[PDB]
C-alpha cells in the first residue's frame, strides 16, 4: 500500500554526469560513451545571450577551452560540434559507467525523472511531467544547466530532456538529447514566457485508478459519460481532450478495479464541477496530473530496473 | 525557482541491494562491506509470525540455509548473527561498490530518501518523513522487506532505516540500521495499529518559509504570537508542539526571509483557521509537513526572490 510520486533508480545516469567549463561558465554535461552532451549555451558569456550567433561563437573555440571534469579526473577533450541546442564535446575516453541508453523525445502529458546536478555532481532525483504547454514545473538553480530526464524502460535509459532555462514565472524549458527544445523556446535571452497551462486528464484519471486501488472510493458514482460529453467538461475546466488512445491505455487499470474508463470520467467531471468537499484523494486536496498510466500500474506491479 | 519532493540520487545504495532467501521467504538486503543486513523475520514462514522466536529459528539455520543473489551472482555466507531485529550475514565478498557510510537513528520528523527494492532489484526512489507515530507513508507492496531509507549529505550515506512492514492501516513500520523499531512495533503478526498521527509542525514552518523565499507571502499576516499560545491552537489541529529547539533551527530561514519564527507562527495559526481561500502555496492545496529546515535550505535559494 501507499502511492508516492516516485522516480526512477538515478545510478545508471549519475555515473555519466561531468562538469562542462567553457570560459567563466561551469554548466553539466551528460557523458555517453566517448561524447560528452551539454547546452550549447555553455560558449556563451551574459553578453553573447542576448542575441547569440553559437556558429560565430563556437568557430573562436578550440577544444583545450572545454575543461570536462568527470569525479575528480579531468577528460581530455579531442573533438566539438553542435546539434540543434546541444554541444557534443568528444573525448579521448568512453565512459566505462555508460549505461545501455536510447534518446528519445517525449510528448506533453509524458513523465520522466529528472537528476538534478550541480558541478558535474548528483544533488537531487524528482520526477516531473512534460506540460502541455511544453515546460515543466522543475526545481532548478544556477549551476543546474545540462542536468538530464530520463526513463527507464527495462535496463535501457531512455534519455529525453536537458536542462536549458528558467522562464520569468519560474517553471523550466530544456530540449530533447538531440538539441530540439520542447516547446516554443529558444536559447536566448530575450523575452519569453510560458504559454497557459491545462491539466493532464489522462494523468489524473491513472491516479484516480491510483486511489482505487490503495482503497480511496468515495468519489466513486453510479453515473457514466460519453466521451464527447466528458470532453465538452474538460474543454470548460482547462483540461486536456481524453482521446480514444487515452481510454485504451487506461484499459487495464479499470479491468484491475472494475471501474469502467468512462465511469471513472464521471467522477472526475463530478469533482471538476463541485470539488472534494474537505474531503482528499490519496492525500492530496488537488488533482494529480503527473502520474501517467504507465506509472500508476508500474508503482503498483513493483516492476524493479 | 521551483520546490519539489526531492530524493538524493539513489545509485550509492542501488549498489548495496541483494536478494536474500532463507527456504520459501525472499527479501531485500543491504550489502556494505562484508555484511549483508536484512529483517530477521526472512527466516520466519507466516505461521512463524504471529510469536516467532527468533532465537530458536535461527539456531536452526546454518549459513548455507541463507542464499545471497547479488545481480547474476551468489555470494558465499560464511557467519550470522542476529542484533536485535536485523540478521547480519558475513559473506566472503566486500562489496566493491560499498560507499563511504554510516547508521544513524533519525527522529520523527526526520525526512529520508527510500530506495523502494522487490527481489534485490531497485523499482524506484521516493521522499518519507519518519511521523511523529514512527511509521512512514511509503509505497510498499509484498517483497520490499529490506528496502532502506537514507539521506546522502555530502558523500557518505546515512542509512536511517530498513523496512519490515505494513500496519493494517497501509502506513509501514522498520528499524534503523541496528535493528531497532522506530516506535512501539514489533517483528511478529499480532494486533498493532498505528496511534493518532499529527502534522510535523517544525516542517509545515520550514514550508512556509520555502514559499516565502520563492517569493510568494499572501499568507503572512501583521500578527505574531507567543510560543505558548501557538502550541495551544496548533494542537487542536493534531499539530505537533513546536519547541524552543524548533524555533532555534528555524533562525537562518527566519534570517534569510526577515520573518520572525513567531510571525510565521502566526502566519500557520491563520492558515489552519482559514484554509487556502482557494490559493496554493508551492503548488499544493494542503500545509506540507516532510520538508524539513534542513532540506529547505539545501533545496532553495540563498537569495530571496
Ligand atoms: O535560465 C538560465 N539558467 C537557469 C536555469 N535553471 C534555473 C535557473 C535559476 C536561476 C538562474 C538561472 C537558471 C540561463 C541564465 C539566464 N538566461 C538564460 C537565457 C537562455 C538560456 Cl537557454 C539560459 C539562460
Ligand atoms: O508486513 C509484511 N510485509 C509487507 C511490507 N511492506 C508492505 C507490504 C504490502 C503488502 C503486503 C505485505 C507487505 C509482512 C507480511 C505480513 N505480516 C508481517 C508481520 C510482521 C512483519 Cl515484521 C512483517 C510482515
Ligand atoms: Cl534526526
Amino acid at each position: 500500500s501507499g502511492f508516492r510520486k516516485m522516480a526512477f533508480p538515478s545510478g545508471k545516469v549519475e555515473g555519466c554526469m561531468v562538469q562542462v567549463t567553457c570560459g567563466t561558465t561551469t554548466l553539466n554535461g551528460l557523458w555517453l560513451d566517448d561524447v560528452v552532451y551539454c547546452p550549447r549555451h555553455v560558449i556563451c558569456t551574459s553578453e553573447d545571450m542576448l542575441n547569440p550567433n553559437y556558429e560565430d561563437l563556437l568557430i573562436r573555440k578550440s577544444n583545450h577551452n572545454f575543461l570536462v571534469q568527470a569525479g575528480n579526473v579531468q577528460l581530455r577533450v579531442i573533438g566539438h560540434s553542435m546539434q540543434n541546442c546541444v554541444l557534443k564535446l568528444k573525448v579521448d575516453t568512453a565512459n566505462p559507467k555508460t549505461p545501455k541508453y536510447k534518446f528519445v523525445r517525449i510528448q506533453p502529458g509524458q513523465t520522466f525523472s529528472v537528476l538534478a546536478c550541480y558541478n558535474g555532481s548528483p544533488s537531487g532525483v524528482y520526477q516531473c511531467a512534460m506540460r502541455p504547454n511544453f515546460t515543466i514545473k522543475g526545481s532548478f538553480l544556477n549551476g543546474s544547466c545540462g542536468s538530464v530526464g530520463f526513463n527507464i524502460d527495462y535496463d535501457c535509459v531512455s534519455f529525453c530532456y536537458m536542462h536549458h532555462m528558467e522562464l520569468p514565472t519560474g517553471v523550466h524549458a530544456g530540449t530533447d538529447l538531440e538539441g530540439n527544445f520542447y516547446g516554443p523556446f529558444v536559447d536566448r535571452q530575450t523575452a519569453q514566457a510560458a504559454g497557459t497551462d491545462t491539466t493532464i486528464t489522462v494523468n489524473v484519471l491513472a491516479w484516480l485508478y491510483a486511489a482505487v486501488i490503495n482503497g480511496d472510493r468515495w468519489f466513486l458514482n453510479r453515473f457514466t459519460t460519453t466521451l464527447n460529453d466528458f470532453n465538452l467538461v474538460a474543454m470548460k475546466y482547462n483540461y486536456e481532450p481524453l482521446t480514444q488512445d487515452h481510454v485504451d491505455i487506461l484499459g487495464p487499470l479499470s479491468a484491475q478495479t472494475g471501474i469502467a474508463v468512462l465511469d471513472m470520467c464521471a467522477s472526475l467531471k463530478e469533482l471538476l464541477q463541485n470539488g472534494m468537499n474537505g474531503r482528499t484523494i490519496l492525500g492530496s486536496a488537488l488533482l494529480e496530473d503527473e502520474f501517467t498510466p504507465f506509472d500508476v500500474v508500474r508503482q503498483c506491479s513493483g516492476v524493479t530496473f
